[PDB]
């Protein structure tokens, strides 16, 4: 190396039992530290924080058939934003019905057409899910 410690890449590629030997060889005593922080690094952070149920990857519906999407929030009084491909899904008559059963927001879409065939995003701040409806005609 040019004149560096190098110990980082060296320990990174070193056998696990030899970490302390190699660390102290380069002056490092916190090999344990690099390990412990990495345990927090690989520490699972499952998503769906404000969501209790996110939309499925996709949904298939028959054209002229009613389908409904289901999202659950982690809070009862919190609301979702409804976007289809980037446009706010508004309740058009009895075609788009937001049924909120507690924290569970179920969007029932009556008579899905090819115009309904779009990606739906239920956006909560920090949590959104984009499901893609496939309307089979």
């Amino acid at each position: 190396g040019p004149g560096s410690e190098d110990v980082w890449e060296i320990l990174r590629q070193a056998p696990p039992s030899e970490y302390e030997r190699i660390a102290f060889q380069y002056g490092v005593t916190d090999l344990r530290g690099m390990l412990k922080r990495l345990k927090g690094m690989r520490r699972d952070e499952k998503k769906s924080t404000a969501f209790q149920k996110k939309l499925e990857p996709a949904y298939q519906v028959s054209k002229g058939h009613k389908i409904r999407l289901t999202v659950e929030l982690a809070d009862h009084d919190a609301e979702v934003k409804w976007l289809k491909n980037g446009q706010e899904i508004q309740m058009s008559g009895s075609k788009y019905i937001f049924e909120s059963i507690g924290a569970k927001r179920t969007l029932t879409i009556s008579q899905c057409s090819l115009a309904d065939d779009a990606a739906y995003q239920c956006v909560v701040g920090g949590e959104k899910c984009s499901t893609e409806l496939f309307v089979k005609e």
